[PDB]
Formats: C-alpha cells, sequence, structure tokens
C-alpha cells in the first residue's frame, strides 16, 4: 500500500504545517502537525477541557463505531517549545492521504497548554520518530508509520514541504518527480528515538563550504534552524544590522536587508536554503525588526533541522531495518 497527503503551511510564516487525517467510522477529519520529531499521535477531542478549545476540530469518539477505550491508557507529552498535553487512549481507524492503519493509538486530549488553545489551526499532532518516544503508560504505543510500515510498498515516507505553498507527504513511495538530481542517504542514530544525522558542513551565502560535522535530528514539527552558535554566529555576521536581542529571545536583522543562502552537507552532497526562507518577519507588528529563521541551538542541547532547513530539500525518512535519512535538492 502507500498514501499521499497534502500539507499546507498555517500562516504566511510557514510557522507549522497540517495535514487532513481521517479518524474513525465514518471518518472525522482533523487536521494534524506531523512531526518526525515526536512519536504520539493526540487530537483535541470531546474529552478536552471546554475553556481549553477555541476553533479546533475535535474528535467524538463516542460518534465512531470503531472507537474503543484503550482502558487503563494515559499519555502526558511535553514539546520543545515548553507546550504540552495530556489525556486518555482510544484506538480507531486512521488514514492518511489513502493509507489505513486499524488499531491506531488515538491519543485524546483531557488538557493542552496555551499554545494549543491559541491555534486554532492544529487539531492535534502525528508523531512520525521512534516509538521508543510514544508517551502511552503503562503499555506504550506504536507510531502510525511503524504500524503501517509491514504493509508499505516500501518502508519509507517522504516530507517535501513547501515555501509559501503547500507540499507533500507521502508513505510507502519515492516520488521520483518530486526533486531534482540524486537522492543522497546519509547514517541515522535512533538512540535518543529521533531521525538524528550528522550534516558534514555548511556555507555562508557564496562563501566557501566549512567541513565540520554537525549532529542533529530531521524535525518537521521545529519551525527554525538550530544550530552551534559558531554557526549561527558566521551567518548573521553576513547581514548588515543583525544582532542577537535577549530580549526578544534570539537574532533579528533589519527587515530591509536582503539574507544570503545558507547551504548545509549532507555527504558530499549541499542543500542550499535561500535567504528568503531565512525571513520570518517582523518581530511584532508592524516593527522593522524582523526575526531571523537560523537560530542557536546553544541550551537546547540539541541541533535541530527544522522546516527552514527541511523545505529546501525532498527528504526520505527510510524506516528499513537500519533506518537512514535521504535528501535531495527539488
Amino acid at each position: 500500500s502507500t498514501g499521499s497527503a497534502t500539507t499546507t503551511p498555517i500562516d504566511s510564516l510557514d510557522d507549522a504545517y497540517i495535514t487532513p487525517v481521517q479518524i474513525g467510522t465514518p471518518a472525522q477529519t482533523l487536521n494534524l502537525d506531523f512531526d518526525t520529531g515526536s512519536s504520539d499521535l493526540w487530537v483535541f477531542s470531546s474529552e478536552t477541557t471546554a475553556s481549553e478549545v477555541d476553533g479546533q476540530t475535535i474528535y467524538t469518539p463516542s460518534k465512531s463505531t470503531t472507537a474503543k477505550l484503550l482502558s487503563g491508557a494515559t499519555w502526558s507529552i511535553s514539546y520543545g517549545d515548553g507546550s504540552s498535553s495530556s489525556g486518555d487512549v482510544y484506538t480507531d481507524t486512521v488514514s492518511v492521504g489513502g493509507l489505513t492503519v486499524t488499531g491506531q493509538a488515538v491519543e485524546s486530549a483531557k488538557k493542552v497548554s496555551s499554545s494549543f488553545t491559541e491555534d486554532s489551526t492544529i487539531d492535534g499532532l502525528l508523531g512520525l520518530a521512534f516509538s521508543t518516544l510514544n508517551t502511552v503508560s503503562p503499555t506504550q504505543q506504536k507510531t502510525f508509520f511503524d504500524n503501517a510500515k509491514a504493509s508499505l510498498d516500501s518502508p519509507v515516507f517522504t516530507a517535501d514541504l513547501g515555501y509559501h505553498a503547500p507540499g507533500t507527504y507521502n508513505f510507502g513511495f519515492i516520488d521520483t518527480t518530486a526533486y531534482t538530481g540524486s537522492i543522497t542517504y546519509t547514517a541515522v542514530s535512533t538512540k535518543q528515538g529521533f531521525w538524528e544525522w550528522t550534516s558534514t558542513g555548511y556555507a555562508v551565502g557564496s562563501g566557501t563550504f566549512k567541513s565540520t560535522s554537525i549532529d542533529g535530528i530531521a524535525d518537521t514539527g521545529t519551525t527554525l534552524l538550530y544550530l552551534p552558535a559558531t554557526v549561527v554566529s558566521a551567518y548573521w555576521a553576513q547581514v548588515s544590522g543583525a544582532k542577537s536581542s535577549s530580549s526578544v529571545g534570539g537574532y533579528v536583522f533589519p527587515c530591509s536587508a536582503t539574507l544570503p543562502s545558507f547551504t548545509f552537507g549532507v555527504g558530499s552532497a549541499r542543500i542550499v536554503i535561500p535567504g528568503d526562507y531565512i525571513d520570518f518577519g517582523p518581530i511584532s507588528t508592524g516593527s522593522s525588526s524582523c526575526f531571523g529563521g537560523i537560530q542557536s541551538s546553544a541550551g537546547i542541547g540539541i541541533n535541530i533541522f527544522g522546516d527552514v532547513a527541511l523545505k529546501a530539500a525532498f527528504v526520505v525518512f527510510n524506516g528499513a531495518t537500519t533506518p537512514t535519512l535521504g535528501f535531495a535538492s527539488k
């Protein structure tokens, strides 16, 4: 089997992407944030504290003839941005882009933090990291990908995120029309539960490539590109007036600037992030100070190849017995 679903930016900045997901019988369609940096499929639901729901579409398990309470199971998750959610668990039928999994753990939120409530466009998350990170207790549950894998034509999914435009998540096949040149594959460590890999270096604008190993995660659920302070300083030093602002919470730059590109290495291959991808707009409405899309990972404890980086590539998440990651230009 295969599946193919369009993923759409939630706003003009590409802060996140939503993908429609069918849950239950009859189908209830919710727009979920596909997150390769976590491993829980959770939804706003009829059980979510009413004051914490503001415009989201909810899953109502009592209206699904295939929903079953997973007795005794609870979940609770906290994300890198400080947001969180928790609740109980159902199993139900879940379909993405024509690919169907029966018996998928659908984690129903009883509580969500303010950031979730405040974002009316995201109805929940669909985790695509390794199932070892799944938070369901006392019986850990498998991701949608893990459940689907054996049935897929090939044990892979791909992320093709758009810049200010829709893109695609495919399951079970590689669309050879969706990228240019060749796909370069690189080793993955699953030791921390992430799609963790080592970039071979970077360049700023038309500058020379610096060969240096940068360990980080491919994380579709993180907006920006977080890299070591040395790398980030080298980037922003090429932008007149750019500075790190403790008050704002990162590098800012004059909105009048034209940003240089940023290149990252994948083996001997190179992925170029155009400068415009690195512009996240005014820090506050009407400001002429703009927020940078490349930020320091210092004090995160991990480098993160978030959407800024991933949307410059066609990315293969290869879930074969020894997982790997592939990157192509597009």
